[PDB]
Parts: structure tokens; sequence; C-alpha cells
């Protein structure tokens, strides 16, 4: 699962 892909979002 592309978890990092979602978490990285927080670092907008």
């Amino acid at each position: 699962f592309r978890i990092m892909r979602i978490l990285r979002v927080l670092k907008l």
C-alpha cells in the first residue's frame, strides 16, 4: 500500500 504517498501529503 502506498502509505507514504498519503503521509507525504501532510508536508504540503
